Order: structure tokens, then C-alpha cells, then sequence
């Protein structure tokens, strides 16, 4: 199981589209290219992937079966990318989610995220979710909307910085 704890992100570089599927080239971050090799399967955006081909940093995934449940056709080169390798998350992606609101502070982010009952709608306070990735508990909710703090030190390390209002990101429910 992965921990739902983002060791680093990686950059889109090529993306080579065919009728079934896409094959994305990420750039790694050094240090994590070398802990992956053909048939791994790790998280990107918290959805689990099989490594198909590796060269240096450059680690390529054929993306089909995930195509539809998930933000990767929506994707383009040069977005930065959640990557999480295997040592709580299970990479199976439920569905896609978009963000309601974000606010921005010293502190952090807070940002609101509009869960579609598709998704789930037993929803508590207090749970945790996946977001990309990302294992957050819900600090806040009202009908659809959740909310989740982000700790500003997140932007060395992941794919935040991209979060705005419409953005939409992998969603993981939990227990
Ligand atoms: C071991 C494993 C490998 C997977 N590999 C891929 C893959 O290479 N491409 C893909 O689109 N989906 C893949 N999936 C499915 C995807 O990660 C995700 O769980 C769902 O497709 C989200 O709707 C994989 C699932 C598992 C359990």
C-alpha cells in the first residue's frame, strides 16, 4: 500500500497520443528515477501506473485504462506530476474532481473541492482522501464541498502549485 505521501514531482516531457491510449515521458526528480525500472508500478497523481520504458530520468507509462476516470488526457507537457513509489492509498483512482475554491495564505492553502455524489456521498469530517496523491483528512465539508489544508512547504515537493479554481484532480475515497 502507498502512504498517500508525495516523495517528489516530475515533469511531463513528451506525450505521444494513439487511439487507445498515450504514452507519457516523465522526467523524474534525482534520486527517484534509479528506485523504478520497467513493470514498477508507482503512483502519479495517486493512480497506479505500470513504468513500460525507462532511459536516465525519463521514465515513460502507456496511460489507457486510466484515460477515462482520470485527469491524464487533460495533461500536457511541461505539468508537474505527483510520484509516489511503493515502500493509506491503493492508487485506484474513483473518479475525477474538481476545485470549488482555493484560498491562499501564510500558512497554507485551503482548498475547497466540489465532490460529485458519483464519487461518494457518505462523506464525514475528520476522513481522509486522496488528491493527486495526496492523503488529506477533510477539515471541513457542507453538502458537496470539502475542505482540505495544504502545508505551504507541499509546493517543493508536488504538483499544488497547478491547484486553481476548475482544476480538476485525481480523487481517491478512502475507507
Ligand atoms: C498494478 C496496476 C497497474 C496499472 N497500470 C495501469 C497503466 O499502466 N495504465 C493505465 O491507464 N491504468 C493502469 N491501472 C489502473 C489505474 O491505475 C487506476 O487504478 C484506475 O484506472 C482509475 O480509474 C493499473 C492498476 C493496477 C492495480
Amino acid at each position: 500500500m502507498f502512504r498517500g505521501i508525495v516523495q517528489g514531482r516530475g515533469v511531463i516531457r513528451s506525450i505521444s497520443k494513439s487511439e487507445d491510449s498515450q504514452r507519457h515521458g516523465i522526467a523524474f526528480p534525482e534520486g527517484m528515477f534509479q528506485l523504478v525500472d520497467v513493470d514498477t508500478v508507482m503512483l502519479v497523481n495517486g493512480c497506479s501506473n505500470t513504468v513500460v520504458r525507462i532511459l536516465g530520468d525519463m521514465v515513460y507509462f502507456d496511460i489507457d485504462q486510466a484515460l477515462g476516470t482520470t485527469t491524464f488526457d487533460g495533461l500536457k507537457e511541461g505539468d508537474q506530476v505527483n510520484l509516489e513509489i511503493h515502500p493509506g492509498l491503493t492508487g485506484n483512482i474513483k473518479g475525477t474532481a474538481l476545485v470549488a475554491a482555493i484560498e491562499e495564505n501564510d500558512a497554507g492553502f485551503s482548498v475547497l473541492i466540489d465532490i460529485p455524489k458519483g464519487l461518494a456521498e457518505n462523506l464525514t469530517v475528520k476522513d481522509d482522501i486522496g488528491i493527486d496523491g495526496i492523503s488529506l483528512p477533510i477539515t471541513d465539508m457542507s453538502d458537496s464541498i470539502i475542505t482540505l489544508n495544504y502545508s505551504r512547504d507541499l509546493l517543493a515537493s508536488t504538483n499544488i502549485a497547478s491547484l486553481a479554481k476548475d482544476v480538476k484532480v485525481n480523487v481517491e475515497i478512502l475507507n
